[PDB]
Formats: structure tokens, C-alpha cells, sequence
């Protein structure tokens, strides 16, 4: 169950605040192509490399988006920044998005990892399925999800950028 | 149940990663006196305003901490940023601190209005105070909580200015 609120704060306290605002901060960066869609990595074993090139070598920060920024709970001007990547393949360019992985999968990993959170190793899996079960419900019927991100969910030769270059081609 | 994991995830995802960094990042900001705690507000009602001074007038926002940053997720170079605010008390500034609301109490407050999150609105008191039990013990066994941030829950004429300051006095 744990899983469920953590799809629901994943969305009321980012995906429902940066995607209306995201088409207006990639069309910046173009007019100084990165591809128009919030690309999001739920890895189901939740092993979330804070640097996504570790990941791949294939896949290569190449900027940063500008940055949004808003007034929330107290904190004057927080900050949300979001990195573009370059999808490399047989050494050529081969797509650009604004690519990352979904934090919260990271935090089931340490849940996992403590006694005091009551929280099992073994259920990790099935909480990541639960995650994304969940979060993919939320997007189904949000107005903020107007084709403004695609979820990427995989298990784990085996290449994630060509799992990001699947769905960025379609 | 859900305030469990969202405590959880604000200290895996926060406390734990700014509270070790904290002290360094006030000492800096007074050498260009901020007090070297971080006091967070959990309002049991889970109305948290997002501007500070709205809730009281008694609380101006004075500063920006310097910004801590990390890669997090895939994300280069992610953003932490805490305000700073005076305590005034009869026209005279009582203290000062950085201070800011519980985030979370806001998702509980957005999933209580959403039919999908299965989370009914007469449930949000009790899960505010899950959200402060779970938080509080999570932090009396911390590293991190080596008497760095307060938690200020409160119920509500009433001064809420006058409620950091009983804290801030202690
Ligand atoms: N004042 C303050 N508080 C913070 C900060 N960072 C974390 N917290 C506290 O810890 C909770 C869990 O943080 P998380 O583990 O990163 O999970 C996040 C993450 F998955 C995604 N997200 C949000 N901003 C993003 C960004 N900028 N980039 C990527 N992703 C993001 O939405 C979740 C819930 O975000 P919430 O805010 O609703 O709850 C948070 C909050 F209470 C901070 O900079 N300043």
C-alpha cells in the first residue's frame, strides 16, 4: 500500500505542476529538436542511478531545461529542473528528450533497506508494479497528462536506450 | 496508512539529505543571527499556505539560504532551497529561523479531495497525525536529527508566530 501514496505524491506534488508548464520550457530551450514529451524510467528492481550515464553510456546529459520555479509550503522560489539527454545508437544521435527517472522508486529502495519502516525486501518488486499501476491510472484521466509524458517501465544483455529510443520512436 | 510512507519519503527524500548539510549552509549565510535549526510546521489540518506570511503577518520572509544541489534521479543538478523568516512580536524582531511547512501535509490535503486516491476527507486529521507520529520517531533514531530541525505541531484566537517562538525560546 505504500506505493500508492507515493504515485499520488509523485503527481500532486510534480507531475501535476511542471507538464502544464512543460511544453512552454522545451519550446524555449528549442528557440534558444528536444522531442515535446516528459520521458519518466520506472525501473521495477527500483535501482535509480542518480547519473542516468552510469546507467548506459549510450545516454549523454547533454543540458539543462530552464528552470521552474514557484512559492510551496513556506519555501519562497523552489526550484524544478529537468535534464535533456541525447539517445546515442552505433555511435549516432538518435533522439533528445527531457529524460529521468521517477524518484520515488528510490525512496522503496530505502524503505526496503530500514527495519524501522516495516517494509520487506522481498515486496520491492511488487510495490514498483503497484507504482506504476498506479500512477498510470492517475495519467489516464489528468488533464495535466495531455500527451505530456510517456512512462517507461521495464525489468531487467539488455540496452535502456533502446528502451527510450522504442517508445520515443513510436 | 498513507502518511507512513510520506513521512518516510520526507526524510529519505529530504530531511536526511539537507538536515547533514544544514548547519555548514547557516554558518555561511551568517557570515555573509540565524538560529542553526530548521523548524518545520505540521499544521494538523493540513492547510498549508504556500506563502508564509499569509497564515501570519508576524512572519516576514527575510532570505534565501544558499542553494545545496546534487544529481539525483537523472536529474543534473537538483534543487534545495530553504527561506528565511523573522519571528516580530510587538514590532520587534523576537528571532529568526529557517522555517517552512511540512510538504507532504499538502498531498494529504489534495488526496482528500481526489475521489480516485481512496482517501476520504474525514481521515485527513488522523493522518496529519500518523504523518507527525511516524516523522517524530523516525527522527528521535537518526543520525541526520543530531538536534537539527524542530517539529511544530499545532491545532487551531491563535498566533502561530507566537507558537515558533515558544519553540524558538526554548
Ligand atoms: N522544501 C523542499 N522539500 C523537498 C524538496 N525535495 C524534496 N522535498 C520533500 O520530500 C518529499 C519527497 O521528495 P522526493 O523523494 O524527491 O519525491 C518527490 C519527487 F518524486 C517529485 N518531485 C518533486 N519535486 C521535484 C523536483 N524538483 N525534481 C524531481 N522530482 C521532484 O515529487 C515527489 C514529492 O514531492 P513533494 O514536494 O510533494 O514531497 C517532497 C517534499 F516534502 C525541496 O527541494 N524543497
Amino acid at each position: 500500500n505504500v506505493a500508492h501514496g507515493l504515485a499520488w505524491s509523485y503527481y500532486i506534488g510534480y507531475l501535476r505542476l511542471i507538464l502544464p508548464e512543460l511544453q512552454a520550457r522545451i519550446r524555449t530551450y528549442n528557440q534558444h529538436a528536444v522531442s515535446q514529451r516528459l520521458y519518466i524510467l520506472l525501473p521495477l528492481d527500483c535501482g535509480v542511478p542518480d547519473n542516468l550515464s552510469m546507467a548506459d553510456p549510450n545516454i549523454r546529459f547533454l543540458d539543462k531545461l530552464p528552470q521552474q520555479t514557484g512559492d510551496r509550503a513556506g519555501i519562497k522560489d523552489r526550484v524544478y529542473s529537468n535534464s535533456i539527454y541525447e539517445l546515442l545508437e552505433n555511435g549516432q544521435r538518435a533522439g533528445t528528450c527531457v529524460l529521468e527517472y521517477a524518484t520515488p522508486l528510490q525512496t522503496l529502495f530505502a524503505m526496503s533497506q530500514y527495519s524501522q519502516a516495516g517494509f520487506s525486501r522481498e515486496d520491492r518488486l511488487e510495490q514498483a508494479k503497484l507504482f506504476c499501476r498506479t500512477l498510470e491510472d492517475i495519467l489516464a484521466d489528468a488533464p495535466e497528462s495531455q500527451n505530456n509524458c510517456r512512462l517507461i517501465a521495464y525489468q531487467e544483455s539488455f540496452s535502456l536506450s533502446q528502451e527510450v529510443l522504442r517508445h520515443l520512436r513510436q
